[PDB]
């Protein structure tokens, strides 16, 4: 029949690829989606809400990047139409389903992966996350100092990731390796090192990450982590018609684990002084 | 307000770009999107549109790849509610909507172009046009040929682009020149000629169609066609809120030039000499 999405960011970077899947499975079992994005904003999400009770559709499903009180007590009115609120996080023992996305966990894999390969300087461009956190702590345990200058910010956005690697590319000192906090981003830091006459892996290795599906077709194919983002989003639609059909009232847990997946964008650093 | 989309094929190579300018449009607005994907089916298509008149969506939106008599007809039957059916054939006499891309002029830009750059050996990787008709022209005007051994086609996808660029690569004599469909497909291609050793555009030129979003930020930048979805999208969806409030019921046409982008994945041919 028919099925709501109260988005924040349909063309989002992390979000993308998952509400695509859930298109898709609509469409192949021959629904109707009627789709919500608002922007952060009580009132909005507040129509989107409303209006879609209205619409007297078969089941809810919300993504938000937040779930305050205004927002969670909201999503608690209708609470008569089924529904599935991924909370991408803290497991707040409300009534939402929260994902395990295990995002340390490949920030460490991507850390690890670069120092084994035998670099000790380092950068990194990050998001506006856990991976952060975790890419650190190997970096803690290798007693590997990584230099302010070499961290610099983007937005999941070609462009962002290409002035960041200018950025730190265009230092006096600068690294053997950077490891790109999203797939996208690390498309505009390839393009950037480039155009400024360095070669990858040979003159600069780098790791990405999600592993979106062109990132194989990148130039050099790129060696990125794994998150399963058509996936995450199958299962929530499969545990929505549940919730509704078997009646299945009580939560669950949608966790997941990341991979490495080695290609082309790496190199051997000057430290493999130290183990075969 | 709400709006409904009645298409074919979402995720379709060609609507898929002209479906997010729509979508952008809306949540821009404030707006709610009911999505609908037929596939030429008069029982779906059908059902679709009565159950959007239940849900007494304020403006529909049209654009399948075919018209058949029978689908006009319905239409007809709900001509009570606002909209906006978008033909991409031949203009007729009937109450639908033109759109003219112009793609065979686009085809011809880039024919010219390569000749204009001093290419005579070429090749093509064709998506699966009138923009590949536009191009043997240009290629009939200046008496060349291209051997069937050149031309191989691809489906779109980065896969088939690569596939096909290392089997017109991989022969005993090669062009100097591409002509890809698609920058996707392109993506692959350029792929595939950095994994083959070879590099473009010193060794291969690379022409694309399309200039989506990520054009600029390949490795080269890839130099290519401007076919414009998001102006279509954005111009279709104002003409359903004039329609809305009752302004311009009459059949329109909508039509859009594509443009050349010159960047850095094409070089000097070998028979070049024209200035400096
Ligand atoms: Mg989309
Ligand atoms: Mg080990
Ligand atoms: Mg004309």
């Amino acid at each position: 029949k028919s099925i709501g999405l109260l988005a924040t960011s349909s063309e989002a970077a992390y979000f993308a690829e998952i509400i695509e899947a859930v298109e898709k499975n609509c469409f192949q079992k021959g629904y109707t989606l009627i789709l919500g994005n608002a922007w952060n904003n009580l009132e909005k999400q507040r129509a989107y809400l409303s209006m879609m009770a209205q619409k007297r559709v078969d089941g809810l499903l919300v993504m938000c990047s937040e779930y305050p009180e205004p927002l969670l007590a909201m999503l608690e009115e209708y609470r008569h139409i089924p529904m599935v609120v991924m909370d991408f996080g803290e497991a707040k023992a409300d009534f939402t389903d929260a994902v395990i996305d295990n995002a340390f966990e490949g920030g460490y894999m991507a850390g690890r992966y670069l120092i084994e390969r035998g670099h000790r300087e380092i950068g990194v461009i990050p998001g506006p996350a856990g991976r952060l956190a975790g890419f650190m702590k190997a970096m803690e345990e290798a007693m590997i100092k990584v230099p302010e200058s070499w961290i610099v910010q983007g937005d999941f956005e070609p462009e962002s990731g290409y002035r960041a690697m200018q950025q730190i590319l265009s230092q006096p000192h600068r690294p053997t390796a950077v490891f790109c906090g999203g797939d996208i981003m690390a498309m505009g830091a390839l393009c950037a090192a480039d155009e400024m006459g360095l070669r990858v892996p040979q003159d600069v290795s780098l790791i990405g990450y999600d592993n979106v599906r062109n990132a194989r077709y990148f130039t050099p194919a790129l060696t990125t982590i794994h998150q399963p983002k058509d996936s995450l989003g199958e299962t929530a639609f499969n545990m929505l018609l549940d919730r509704i059909v078997n009646k299945r009232e009580e939560p669950q847990s949608i966790e997941v684990h990341p991979r490495l997946i080695e290609r082309r964008s790496v190199a051997d650093g000057p430290f493999r002084d130290y183990r075969r």
